[PDB]
């Protein structure tokens, strides 16, 4: 009943409360689908990329508003869709929604949040238990565990949630990257998922999270020179402006959650990438 789920979630703090069999329907359908993708996505522009969401299911909808709807744009979303916010279930619901009804057209990679023993303590568990049980929310899980990790748009943007890794020797190292796995502690698919550019640091340092590492510009320039590449965009950190530029625009970071979380003063951005490669952007204030 796609276009049913679809029409419930976009007729809207004003909840949407679908049934468990079509939410569970939602997570096995899609499930499929991302197992079925390559778990390196080879991504084509035009494009609109979009970075955490954290549940903020209302900004979601202003974003396609933004954007356009699918299947009027394409989309990348480069993960982080709940916790934190009061609203995960309908904006990972629409998320899975359209990637079973476009999902030649519509992406989404992992983030770290997308990972049961960070949804436990953040808030995506307490809010499934809530409003359904906790057998949904192990559903979810097994969903989670199979979305992709990166993207290439046109051999050329590489895109994941958090960063590099020191462990990324060659692109055919992520391809190797097993599903349906959780996210470990350490290596390749946990710095993916939780490293952080950084101004102050030379090559690879500690991260304050207590978890990856962060890296800096030169580590970025190298990144780019050696697999032939002309942008690394990645999310994972909020950004004043929704986006920002680091290591001398060679890597952006995308936020699209404004104010994020109540606490912080932020716009929203999502990048569009033409079929040029040429990348702008659409602000959206708190
Ligand atoms: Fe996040
Ligand atoms: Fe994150």
């Amino acid at each position: 009943n796609l276009d049913s789920i679809i029409g419930r979630l976009l007729e809207v703090g004003k909840n949407v409360q679908l049934t468990e069999n079509e939410i569970r329907g939602l997570c096995l359908k899609s499930r499929e689908i991302f197992l079925s993708q390559p778990i390196l996505l080879e991504l084509e522009a035009p494009l609109k990329i979009c970075g955490d969401i954290h549940g903020q299911y209302y900004d979601l909808l202003r974003l396609f508003e933004y954007g356009g709807f699918p299947p009027e744009s394409n989309y990348l979303f480069l993960g982080d869709y709940v916790d934190r916010g009061k609203q995960s279930l309908e904006t990972i619901c629409l998320l899975l929604a359209y990637k079973i009804k476009y999902p030649e057209n519509f992406f989404l990679l992992r983030g770290n949040h997308e990972c049961a023993s960070i949804n436990r303590i953040y808030g995506f568990y307490d809010e499934c238990k809530r409003r359904y049980n906790i057998k949904l929310w192990k559903t979810f899980t097994d969903c989670f565990n199979c979305l992709p990790i990166a993207a290439i748009v046109d051999e050329k943007i590489f895109c994941c949630h958090g960063g590099l890794s020191p462990d990324l020797q060659s692109m055919e190292q992520i391809r190797r990257i097993m599903r349906p796995t959780d996210v470990p502690d350490q290596g390749l698919l946990c710095d993916l998922l939780w490293s952080d550019p950084d101004k102050d640091v030379q090559g690879w340092g500690e991260n304050d999270r207590g978890v990856s590492f962060t890296f800096g510009a030169e580590v970025v320039a190298k990144f780019l020179h050696k697999h032939d590449l002309d942008l690394i965009c990645r999310a994972h950190q909020v950004v004043e402006d929704g986006y920002e530029f680091f290591a001398k625009r060679q890597l952006v970071t995308l936020f699209s959650a404004p104010n994020y979380c109540g606490e912080f003063d932020n716009a929203g951005a999502m990048m569009s990438v033409d079929e040029t490669l040429m990348c702008s952007f659409q602000i959206l204030k708190p």
